[PDB]
């Protein structure tokens, strides 16, 4: 199937590795041109020169905070003189949380507030006359199975995943006339580098077992007891951004492997 | 049938008038001791004393505001000192939002954020000790249709109730091993001074037919086609809030008289 | 609170025993005459007994199964004959199935199908004309918690139960016109004598401790870690089909202590 | 994108014309066999004519009515003798309904039933059999916006097609072990022939404009303000039943043009 992508501008952000990059890899292999967004100076570089390597498509470096004004600022910045806009906005950047709401202190709520929703915000008001100018585009939300299932340990993720979740819905209608097509992924289990790390933090005091620990996560979570490649949700988001997808606008497509418990 | 809720501390915000207001009216029905919490001081004033004179309830007043850490603050030394604690929060303070994402200042998302979700936020970390210590109780929060199904013109709205409506989901799975049921509300339209001001708004340049207006609304939107009182609304409240209703938890009511659209 | 329902005539299915039996003392409580559908006729007698004596009202004993259409003309004729017309409908006969999709009898599906949805779609078309011509009334379909979140091991009691949540719904928009409101509960873990009946089973060669089963489903479904009474459900039937709740049309309504797991 | 399917035995019902046939075109481009399930056998042998000489692949044409058990019984056996098995199955025979609640006779439930739900029961444990034994393979449910947003003048349609996509779920959650995947489409506003024919018959008597009419359903409905072509469905009919959606299980995807109001 013809993606129709070749060419066209994709900016993604958290895309220094894990989710993010296999994003970016997707659009890279259709051919489309590829602004990475991150905080990690570094990993951006190794990201930026595997796509180039692996690829042969343009690369774009923007080494900033996205949960800052002057952050998202300087994306656009970047993208309008560099390609003149973008075609398609993947908002990944975020973080998983791990509080109570009793003694979390209030910095933090805000922190994912700006992280998880105000970013997608800004990116939107920033990159969206130029996307509306290019004779449109496609905008994905990465939220979360817990934007409409909540994890326990995580309040303040599942609130302001939520929150971007409905963002995407509003934005949806708002952009359609431009004929730009928002919608949105949930992600079940994804096998990344944080869950390979806290399987190693967790397991430090009893064996290091960290598959082990991965597969009954996995076991209690999913039905089809596996985490998911980043390569494979990587397919979803592609699709959705390319001009085989032309009548999804405001949706919600879950990727989660049986994980959603709900219709 | 008995709520079982007399003698009850109720702390109800946004309650000098309108949906607030009629809600602590109902918990004064039931014999319930009422706090009330609102900005507005004079209304507050003819809002304790109206419940005094009609129903002989205790009334405190707290005139805060509650978007603001220094504002919950005040409320729970009042609760506090006064009564020991409270055994009911509602949370109904907020106000609907007019704007595009494309238009809308950060400071304006900041402001719904603050009053929609850190102030029910800020209030279970202040008031959940106390409810704790006084054998449990009942939370509400009172968000929308909108936190499910948004209406175009409000987006800002839209994002924060949807936001509090996880909150309020996240926070009962926290605190029912305290025996604190938290639940949450949705209401259609409800016939407020708001929708009424509005209606005489809109209409005073064609001929100020506003109750031609409001019908028009309720036809369009609700296949009960009219609007509710607040006192409607208010009896589900009270119920929620009851010793009736001990197996709710972290659930999602509509009162919406059919606007709702999706199962 | 005065539910406002004394002297109304509630028709309940399944009412010779457990939920069923619980919602129609509910009613009597509130000064409602009953009349009880049920299959068996000696349980029926019984039940009928327990309500006159108990409460003073009128009880009416209907000996069918409603899962035929010939049940549910015996109901409407019977409620013709002795009170004209009913102003409460509480559909809550059913059962709870046992299967895999690879193993089930086309009958098993007919038959479910029968009971869950047509049985509530025949005593809709039946006993709403009458209901109209009182001046309107309510009606409350019994579905389940399973009607959106399914259990695994049965799989024809989620389809019918949602076929019935949908079916409500789809009621309460056409019926809205008559002063007709219809509702939907969906229950959580409710403790019946199927329950008690399944842990004795389930238990039988390990020890027998039926109470320490029900118990640990408990602890891994519902965050409240108990199941309900049958009882404090019956309260949430009253007061949605009572006058208090007047613009509650075509709502599901989720009591289940915390076990649905999406908001 | 390589969807990985060439060669791939695809079963699709309703597929002599429309979103069926439209799909099946769209397999057939990426390699697949088809087998055409439909009710008129002169409309198969043209479409079957068609998918030969345009994309070169093998076609089977079976002529039943798979809203009876036999019709189901002669796909199965056609395909065992033919190819052996399936590796996809398209659930799409069905249709629009029209009526009241009130109205509506028994055998018209039961029709919807049989087609609706009955039909992919019966498919299912028809065909999982020989799809578990070629290795697993892929099931999509074409049930409809209308199994979560009801349209008001179908409510047959609405019920049944509201049981089927728990049947998709619920089904997902006990063949994924097969390494089978099942998912749900849930199609808006389509261009299909019935739609043609509804709008030409709606405007006979007002000037006979029937894209007039179209446009204003679509502009009253979808914020996309049009209509889906059936090839723009059938993609993603394709890309779900493909080796890049492998962690799709259990999902309702919506293809509707921000049709759907809530998230």
């Amino acid at each position: 199937m013809d993606m129709g992508i070749s060419g066209k501008v994709a900016v993604i952000t958290g895309s220094s590795s894990g989710i993010g990059l296999a994003i970016a890899e997707g659009f890279a292999k259709e051919g489309a041109h590829i602004v990475l967004v991150a905080r990690q100076v570094d990993r951006l570089h190794e990201a930026a020169r595997s796509l180039k390597e692996k690829f042969g498509v343009r690369v774009l470096e923007v080494a900033v905070d996205v949960a800052t004004p002057e952050g998202v600022d300087a994306v656009v910045e970047s993208v309008r003189s560099s390609f003149g806009g973008a075609d398609i906005l993947v908002n990944n950047a975020g973080t998983g949380s791990n509080e109570t709401i009793m003694e979390a202190a209030d910095e933090k709520w805000q922190f994912y507030w700006e992280l998880h929703v105000m970013a997608a915000v800004r990116l939107a008001r920033g990159l969206v006359p130029g996307m509306r100018a290019r004779g449109g585009g496609a905008i994905i939300h990465n939220a979360s199975i817990c934007a409409v299932q909540p994890l326990w340990y995580e309040p303040i993720y599942n609130v302001t995943k939520a929150a971007l979740m409905m963002f995407s819905k509003t934005l949806a209608t708002e952009v359609i006339k431009d004929n730009i097509r928002v919608n949105c992924i949930n992600p079940g289990l994804i096998l990344t580098p944080d869950w390979i790390k806290t399987a190693k933090e967790l397991t430090k005091d009893n064996g290091g077992d960290w598959k082990g620990y991965l597969q009954s996560v996995a076991d209690e979570h999913a039905p089809i007891k596996r985490f998911a490649s980043p390569e494979e949700l990587a397919n979803f988001f592609v699709f959705l951004c390319s001009e085989r997808a032309t009548y999804s606008v405001g949706s919600a497509y879950f990727v989660d492997g049986g994980m959603l418990k709900t219709l």
